[PDB]
Formats: C-alpha cells, sequence, structure tokens
C-alpha cells in the first residue's frame, strides 16, 4: 500500500475555470474570490488517486455544509454534494488512514480560511484585472505572506493560445498542518489574472 508524503491544497479562481466551460451555463461565474478545489495527498511527486477507501458520506460533515457551501462550491454545476464527494473519492481515501472524511473537510476549510490569496495580493494591487501577471512576481507576493511558495496552475486556450492562471496550490507536510514550499507550476513565466 503507499503512503503519502504530502498535501497539495488547490484552490480555484472561479471566473478562470468557468470561462473554459463555453458550453452551458456556470453557477460560479460570479465568484470573485478563490474557492477550495480539493485536498490532494502526494507521494513521490505525484497525486495519489482512488484509494481503497470508505463510500463518502454526507452525513459525516452536516456540520461543516455551511462553510462548505460559501468556501467549496461547485462553480461548473449546481450540485455541491457531487463535488466533495468526487474529491473524496478520488483524493481524500488517499489520507484515510490518517485523516477519516470529517477531519480532511474541516482540515480544507482550516486551510482556506489561514490561505485567503485575494486579501494577501491586494496590498500589492497584484489581484485579478484581466492583465499580465508574472508568475515569479505572484508566487513571491505570497511567500512574503504564508512564508513558503505556492504553486500556480495555468490552462491555455486552444484557440488563442494565451495562458490564464485557474489555480493556486498551497503546498503541506505529511501531518497537514506545516506549510512548506511548492515546487511544481504549469503556468509559463507570464499569464493572465
Ligand atoms: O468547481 C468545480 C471544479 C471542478 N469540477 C470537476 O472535478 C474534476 C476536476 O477535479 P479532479 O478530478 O482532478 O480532483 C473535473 O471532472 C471537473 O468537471 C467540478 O465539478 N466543480
Amino acid at each position: 500500500y503507499v503512503e503519502f508524503d504530502s498535501f497539495w491544497f488547490v484552490q480555484q479562481w472561479p471566473p478562470a475555470v468557468c470561462s473554459f466551460q463555453k458550453s452551458g451555463s456556470c453557477p460560479g461565474s460570479g465568484l470573485r474570490t478563490f474557492t477550495i478545489h480539493g485536498l490532494w495527498p502526494q507521494q513521490s511527486g505525484t497525486s495519489l488517486t482512488n484509494c481503497p477507501g470508505s463510500p463518502f458520506d454526507i452525513t459525516k460533515i452536516s456540520h461543516l455544509q455551511s462553510q462548505l457551501n460559501t468556501l467549496w462550491p461547485n462553480v461548473l454545476r449546481a450540485n455541491n454534494q457531487q463535488f466533495w464527494s468526487h474529491e473524496w473519492t478520488k483524493h481524500g481515501t488517499c489520507s484515510e488512514s490518517t485523516f477519516n472524511q470529517a477531519a480532511a473537510f474541516k482540515l480544507a476549510v482550516d486551510m482556506r480560511n489561514n490561505y485567503d490569496i485575494i486579501g494577501a495580493l491586494r496590498p500589492h494591487a497584484a489581484g485579478p484585472n484581466g492583465r499580465t501577471k508574472s508568475r515569479q512576481a505572484i508566487k513571491g507576493f505570497l511567500k512574503a505572506k504564508f512564508g513558503k511558495f505556492p504553486g500556480l496552475r495555468c490552462r491555455t486556450d486552444p484557440q488563442t493560445k494565451v495562458s490564464y492562471l485557474v489555480e493556486v496550490v498551497a503546498c503541506f507536510a505529511q501531518d497537514g498542518s506545516t506549510l512548506i514550499d511548492c515546487t511544481r507550476d504549469t503556468c509559463g513565466a507570464n499569464f493572465i489574472f
């Protein structure tokens, strides 16, 4: 069996994520704050997925639904539970040996409350404005605020080839509490944000 050695706390930028879904409606299109995508256990540089764990049980986190509906909405479809269930089954099960479902979602909520990206960039006016930003600059501002380098993830429009920031990753040690440096970015030196 495999033992995760770290976590990737992944937050997503709703507007960008929605823009890549040019086919249909997008519930979170109007959100202007980073929301939780998921907490992904890592192993030797790779995300551990689909581990032999417990079925998702909404009643196990019923007490967090309040916070989850605000910080962890399904931005693509109007079904938050489906999104939480998927993230648990695909990612959460892989760290269940230490964190049961209730503990994992609570961990994600706490991490989100301790990692306000927009708030951290505002003092530098480095927030979203649909213009080009520097990977180095953004990583620098976040490290100065939180203490460690985040991971920046981008997606490229197939038509225009323009790169857009879509997710920001905060890396944690196996304890799920000690912030550590992220080392992998999918974003190039510059991107739209
Ligand atoms: O707000 C969101 C963001 C992503 N996804 C979905 O989750 C998957 C991406 O997450 P992952 O499987 O890599 O954890 C995709 O199928 C995507 O449609 C949602 O349902 N809602």
